[PDB]
């Protein structure tokens, strides 16, 4: 696996091996986030495994990852859902296409990402890959946005920043 590197204008400049790309000074690169919802409209919140290099053991939105050369964002969403969660989904929908953030984890690993955000509904049962996910919960969207506004440090920085965008929050609601 790799990440697709980008310049300040969002123009691909090459690739780097995924694990090696995330450091104390992570170069800007291509990622996605997806918010997964069940038939009942409940959001899937996941706790990343303790083995993840960046933000291990951290509560976060359903599935995030890094698109590869030649892959659309939406196919990246699909592949990681199957890979991390064992689960089929409806076509991912755009929720926040221009999200970009940079952040430092407790051990000082930076994420530096142009990170389009998607939403989808699950269409099969989860089958959890515990190399990726250590814990999950189905819940009410509004409950999660209240935890986020009250205790942001309890969640991943990209989750909080995503959910705190006025329009992104309004689209996630409408989605449910
Ligand atoms: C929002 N960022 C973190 C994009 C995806 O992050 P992960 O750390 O889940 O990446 P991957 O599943 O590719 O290891
Ligand atoms: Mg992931
Ligand atoms: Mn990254």
């Amino acid at each position: 696996e790799h990440v697709i590197l980008l310049n300040a204008q969002g123009v691909p400049t090459g690739t780097l091996e995924k694990y090696a790309a995330h450091t104390a000074d992570t170069r800007l690169h291509l990622a996605f986030s997806s918010w997964l919802f069940n038939a009942k409209g409940q959001l899937l919140v996941t706790r990343r495994a303790l083995s993840k290099k960046a933000w291990p053991g951290v509560w976060t939105n359903s599935v995030c990852g890094h698109p590869q050369l030649g892959e659309s964002n939406e196919d990246a969403v699909i592949r990681r859902c199957r890979y991390e969660l064992g689960v089929e989904i409806t076509p991912p929908e755009s929720i926040y296409p221009d999200f970009r953030y940079r952040a430092t984890d407790p051990s000082g690993i930076v994420e530096n990402e142009v990170c389009p955000v998607f939403a989808a509904r699950t269409t099969s049962a989860l089958q959890i890959n515990d190399d990726e996910v250590m814990d999950y919960q189905w819940c009410d969207l509004a409950d999660v946005l209240h935890g986020i506004d009250a205790t942001p440090w309890a969640f991943s920085p990209w989750m909080v920043m995503q959910a705190t965008n006025r329009e992104a929050r309004k689209r996630l609601s409408a989605f449910t």
